[PDB]
């Protein structure tokens, strides 16, 4: 090397898959690539292959599991400034590359990527320094490298994907059915048709089943691009794999305990349910022994290691075990519960249906105004003052009621619940309509009916059951639409488009990708065990084999721009546009905790996106002229959500406003919307009576033993109506996992690396965002401490609404907003 040359001092930080000397010698080579000096073909000049020289044991700052290595690079001649590097792993086993740092002012590369043996790769792995560039700002010597890496990530739409592949592409949901196992397990393909529109998911390419060329074959592992499944230092944090263990290992063990009549088959009283988190449930030794060693699963229950499993006490009963049964809590949960985003204003009376009466029978509501306890208000007054609301599941469920009720052990109604907003600011339920389709060719004599509030006699039991029917509709809509379709499924197309079309160098890549963490991974695992034919979802929720297809019916009406919180509130008639207020909308239910708190988070995110975007885009033309951005949005819409590609409401993305709106909505769905619908699942639903997932019979007729049971044993009437004990144990277990924050969660206002960009302005903006979120949390604390807001923020269950607190410790905390759909 040159006599007065100075080698560049480098430090490589990596984590071995599972000593360290093995990484020395000729094990791992790096080659720096210049960002500023090019060869005759305009490509950045490449340095010599350089191997790790030794272990650096001097750096006190390293995360757990991390090791640092010294490396020095020759850089003589006009090599300019390094902006990327190639790395080749000659070892048999992959390692996780954390970072390269070049000293002497400092150049940082944030890699966080598995590097497999070099022979497995068609292209040498390339990593860029942490500088951010829109394509027109890419240093000329890196332009081809930047595009070639995107081409690598896209692949060619063919081939069976392997573990170490980093290939992002789309496919339809044709991998849920198991037609090769049984024709009973065949399911319609979701996506790619007018009958069944659906967001796309990540392509896996396992090829067709033997029986159906349109259904993808089963697989032991559902591929995701390698770095979408990064791994966890502590197995307890691999919550997503628990779902797989639950379906494949734990569910069969529970099933056996029932098959062997080792525990009563049904609950017989409410106390048999409360027992689950008090003394626990006694099960055969082999069930316990099957559970205890399993990572994640072992955390779900306390045990004596012999026969007892105890579930954790759900938040909803921590103060009052009977408060869930109150009409006040039933209504309050529509605004501060697990599914707080379906209630709508009702602006005429009676409520109307759009459904065809030729098919379903007369659809006129039978609810009478005179029957309603509106605290002295007339109907005209209640409508005029915007005090009438409804939870309207009539049109949503009616088209499915006949087929659901044909199933053994499922019976449902299409319900509507009328709520009145009292002057005291709380909601009260005033009627429930339990509707069934009726046509000339009907065998069933069951009738639709209206049920009114009652505290005494059989009528109180009928009303309690009516609430349960409502909540079964609500639980199904929550799990399949509010949660699954609107978060998990709707976001995946954006994750794929982002990796395919926005370089790691791209500002919008850096802005959005933290909000994707673990999403493809949980979704893949969900396709394999949760929403698959005969999987957890179908065996625990009312619609059974019709569940995921009902979500395609609802996706027909999915509107991207209506996912924006203000647009949602206005659309549902629970708020009105109001420029004189800070959020720009006035809530019609003033103390609506999800909406009130959500507006604060929404505004914080908006401010962050509005500060970040101008750092990279000066004018609308800059957005129009970004070919990566244009390709990204064109593909996300025309391929990722392609069944809806023609809808008039898609932003065109030719303006700054559009880019802000699109990023904001993506970040909102991934972080706060998902947190709000996800982390309350066990807190509210851990008591099955409060959130029944299924109903198994219609209301009994007078003159039958079932009717007499309502009089003599209302708890048993109730328990015979809702989800059976066995699916209850399985359901509770899955919602417990899903309600748990892993200790390595990255929350809103956090990033995994302080050096994700070298752009100090972006880093500053991000710090302000985090500071704002802390300020918001103090605010939400004060709200929960405000005695005037007790009625809606705490309710008779005395459960402070903390779901939109930004921060949380690990565990089942009922608070904390992750950056992404990470569980
Ligand atoms: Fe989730």
């Amino acid at each position: 090397m040159f006599s007065a040359g100075h080698k560049i001092k480098g430090t490589v930080v990596l984590m071995p898959k599972n000593n360290l000397n093995a990484f020395l010698g000729r094990s791992v080579s790096l080659q720096l690539i210049s960002a500023t000096k090019a060869d005759a073909h305009g490509k950045g000049k490449v340095g010599k292959d350089t191997f790790l020289e030794g272990i650096n044991t001097s750096l006190p700052t390293l995360g757990a599991g991390e090791s640092a290595f010294n490396i020095h690079f020759e850089w003589d001649g006009s090599m300019g400034i390094p902006g990327a590097f190639y790395i080749k792993n000659y070892m048999q086993v992959e390692f996780f590359l954390k970072s390269l740092t070049l000293e002497a002012g400092t150049i940082r590369f944030v890699c966080n990527s598995w590097v497999y043996n070099t022979k497995l790769y068609k292209s040498v792995r390339i990593f860029f320094a942490n500088h951010t560039y829109v394509p027109s700002e890419t240093p000329a010597p890196l332009v081809e490298y930047r595009e070639e890496e995107l081409k690598s990530l896209r692949g060619n739409g063919t081939g069976e994907r392997k573990e170490y592949d980093r290939i992002y592409d789309y496919d339809v949901y044709n991998d849920l059915g198991n037609p090769d196992k049984s024709e009973k397990l065949a399911r319609p393909v979701l996506g790619g048709s007018s009958t069944f529109p659906y967001p796309r998911r990540g392509r896996t390419g396992r090829g067709p089943t033997v029986t159906d060329p349109n259904t993808e074959k089963q697989g032991e592992v559902f591929y995701v691009p390698r770095d979408e499944n990064l791994g966890h230092l502590k197995s307890k944090d691999a919550l997503e794999i628990g779902t797989k263990s639950l379906s494949q290992i734990v569910q069969p063990a529970f099933e056996s305990a029932f098959d062997l009549k080792s525990t009563p088959i049904e609950f017989h009283s409410f106390q048999d349910v409360h027992d689950l988190y008090e003394g626990g449930i006694k099960l055969p030794r082999d069930v316990i022994s099957t559970i205890i060693p399993l990572p994640v699963i072992k955390e779900l229950y306390r045990t004596d290691g012999q026969h007892i499993l105890k579930f954790p006490q759900p938040h909803v009963v921590q103060v009052s075990q009977s408060a869930w049964m109150t009409d006040e809590e039933f209504a309050r949960e529509m605004i501060a519960g697990v599914n707080p985003c379906v209630i709508r204003g009702l602006e005429e009376f009676p409520p109307k249906s759009n459904l065809d009466p030729a098919i379903y029978g007369d659809q006129s509501s039978k609810i009478t105004a005179d029957s309603l306890d509106l605290d002295g208000y007339t109907m005209d007054e209640a409508l005029g003052s915007r005090r009438l609301f409804m939870l309207d599941y009539h049109d949503i469920f009616m088209p499915y009621v006949r087929q659901i009720n044909q199933l053994n052990s499922a019976k449902t109604y299409a319900t509507r619940t009328i709520l009145f907003l009292r002057e005291d600011g709380t909601l009260k339920p005033v009627a429930i309509e339990l509707s069934l389709p009726h046509s000339a060719g009907d065998l069933s004599a069951a009738v639709s009916q209206v049920v009114l509030p009652a505290k005494e006699g059989v009528e109180s039991t009928i009303w309690l059951l009516a609430k349960a029917y409502v909540i079964v509709n609500d639980s199904c809509y929550h799990q399949l639409m509010s949660h699954w379709l609107n978060t998990h499924a709707a976001m995946e197309p954006f994750v794929i488009a982002t990796h395919r079309h926005l370089s790691v160098l791209h500002p919008i890549y850096k802005l959005l990708t933290p909000h994707y963490r673990n999403n493809m991974n949980i979704n893949a695992l969900a396709r394999q065990s949760l929403i698959n034919a005969n999987g957890i979802g179908e065996t625990t929720f009312l619609p059974s084999k019709y569940s995921v297809e009902m979500s395609s019916a609802v996706y027909k009406n999915w509107v991207f721009t209506d996912q924006a919180l203000p647009a949602d509130l206005i659309k549902r008639g629970v708020a009105i546009k109001d420029p004189s207020t800070p959020h720009g909308v006035r809530l019609l239910i003033e103390d609506y905790p999800y909406a009130a708190d959500g507006l604060e988070i929404w505004a914080a995110i908006k401010t962050w996106v509005q500060e970040y975007v101008p750092l990279y885009y000066a004018r609308d033309d800059d957005v129009k002229n970004d070919s990566e951005l244009q390709h990204w949005w064109k593909e996300a819409v025309e391929k990722g959500h392609g069944d809806l590609k023609d809808k008039p409401w898609w932003p065109k993305l030719q303006t700054l406003e559009d880019l802000v709106e699109v990023c904001l909505i993506i970040i909102w769905i991934a972080s706060a919307l998902h947190a709000a619908v996800n982390f309350g699942q066990y807190p509210y639903g851990g008591l099955i009576m409060n959130r029944p997932t299924a109903s198994r019979r219609l209301l009994p007729e007078k003159g039958t033993p079932e009717y007499e049971e309502m009089i003599n044993n209302h708890e048993k009437a109730y328990l015979r109506t809702i989800t059976s004990k066995l699916p209850t144990l399985i359901s509770l277990s899955v919602i417990e996992i899903l309600s748990t924050h892993a200790s390595d969660e990255v929350y809103l206002g956090q990033r995994d690396n302080p050096h994700w960009t070298s752009d100090s302005k972006a880093l500053q903006a991000f710090q302000k965002f985090g500071n704002k979120l802390k300020e918001i949390e103090e605010k939400l604390v004060r709200r929960n401490n405000d005695p005037s807001l007790q009625g809606n923020r705490l309710g008779p269950v005395q459960l402070p609404y903390t779901l939109l607190y930004p921060s949380s410790e690990e565990g089942l905390t009922f608070r904390g907003i992750p950056n992404s759909i990470s569980i």
